[PDB]
Parts: C-alpha cells; sequence; structure tokens
C-alpha cells in the first residue's frame, strides 16, 4: 500500500495472507470456511494466515490453516488477467472472535465515487512506512469512464478502477487478491495496474457484485 497509514490493530478482520513460504497474496474471509482471493495468485495449495497484524512476529491471535480447494473462476484470463478472482476453502473452519471475522459480499455495486478502505502487507515504496504491519487507505471508485480513459480498451465488464488519477496513493505489489471494502462489503479484490500510485494508472480491481451467483454457488458446491 503507497501513501496510506498503518491500519489499527485487527481494525480489518476480514484481512487474510496468504503464505507459501512467504506472504505473497492477500485475501478476504467471507465465512468460517472460504476466502476470496485473485485469481492471479492461484496455487494448489496454500496457508492462509488470519489475525495478523505484524506478519513477522507472532502476536497470539493468529490462526494458520491450510487450503482444502483453491478455485479459480472459470472465465480467468492470464492473457489479460480478466475474471481476477479466485476463491479458497479452508480445511478447517476458521474460529471467528476479536481478531477474525468475515466481510460481507455486496447487496449491490457500488456507485462510482462511494469510498473504500484497501489493505494490505505489500510493497509500500516508502522509507517510514513498514510493509510488514498492516497498511490501510482510503481510495474512491472511479466512473467507467475515467477508468476506460487511463487504459483503453483493457477495462472488462468485470473490472473498475479505484484511487486517485493524480497519483500518489495505490495498492502495489503483495496487496494483490486484498479487500476493497466500501460500507461494510467487499466491493473489490485487488488486480493490477500500471505501477503503483503512478499519475493517470489508477489501480484496477476485480468487480466482486457481479460474481455474487459464482461465489454463491461455489460455496454451497462441496
Ligand atoms: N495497483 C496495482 C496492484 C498490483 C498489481 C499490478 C499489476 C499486476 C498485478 C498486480
Ligand atoms: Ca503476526
Amino acid at each position: 500500500i503507497v501513501g496510506g497509514y498503518e491500519c489499527k490493530p485487527y481494525s480489518q478482520p476480514h484481512q487474510v495472507s496468504l503464505n507459501s513460504g512467504y506472504h505473497f497474496c492477500g485475501g478476504s474471509l467471507v465465512n468460517e470456511n472460504w476466502v476470496v482471493s485473485a485469481a492471479h495468485c492461484y496455487k494448489s495449495r496454500v496457508e492462509v494466515r488470519l489475525g495478523e497484524h505484524n506478519i513477522k512476529v507472532t502476536e497470539g491471535s493468529e490462526q494458520f490453516i491450510s487450503s482444502s480447494r483453491v478455485i479459480r473462476h472459470p472465465n480467468y484470463s492470464s492473457y489479460n488477467i480478466d475474471n481476477d478472482i479466485m476463491l479458497i476453502k479452508l480445511s478447517k473452519p476458521a474460529t471467528l472472535n476479536t481478531y477474525v471475522q468475515p466481510v460481507a459480499l455486496p447487496t449491490s455495486c457500488a456507485p462510482a465515487g462511494t469510498m473504500c478502505t484497501v489493505s494490505g502487507w505489500g510493497n509500500t515504496m516508502s522509507s517510514t512506512a513498514d510493509s510488514n504491519k498492516l497498511q490501510c487507505l482510503n481510495i474512491p471508485i472511479l466512473s467507467y469512464s475515467d477508468c476506460n480513459n487511463s487504459y483503453p480498451g483493457m477495462i472488462t465488464n468485470a473490472m473498475f478502477c479505484a484511487g486517485y488519477l493524480e497519483g500518489g496513493k495505490d495498492s502495489c505489489q503483495g496487496d494483490s487478491g486484498g479487500p476493497v471494502v466500501c460500507n461494510g462489503e467487499l466491493q473489490g479484490v485487488v488486480s493490477w495496474g500500471y505501477g503503483c500510485a503512478e499519475p493517470g494508472n489508477p489501480g484496477v480491481y476485480a468487480k466482486v457484485c457481479i460474481f455474487n451467483d459464482w461465489l454463491t454457488s461455489t460455496m454451497a458446491s462441496y
């Protein structure tokens, strides 16, 4: 996260770290058994770490749970990073408590201008901000016009832009798969962008609100 502030510890209890030796992507707990992340973060098996604040120090609030199933959206395309969403089933249910709580799936698509929070342990590109401690950032959802203008012909129905066209504040590598929460609901998943915090290059996010059918059906299928 570039240009944000350190999240208050456990203020984003749905935030999870996907670990394969080291943290490599974020994700969001949507219920005791399932985590939503980005398809470009796909790995056959991953260890989901919940209840984290500082990912390099044991705080006593963590739960490390291995994945049971990793399911990429059927239409995910590595050629253009389209339909960048994936579900991870936990091999054992997460224990919900003060440090671990699920985030609600959207009841509808958030309109442009809606203020959201994006968080993660990715590149901060600053000498002050320690990426081992969860970083937070408030970003507004941009209109399709603004999004298409920045990335001509690259924005599909499954993508939306959020951030600032002036740059300076953005999600970055390592934040991939993480949450974009607006009005208490998961509206986006950190997906792609040109660099981080560059003017004219806002972050691109998977549009969760158009995947409710797939999400609901898959979470009921085994
Ligand atoms: N806001 C940038 C998010 C990081 C990213 C960029 C390009 C491809 C994958 C992730
Ligand atoms: Ca920790």
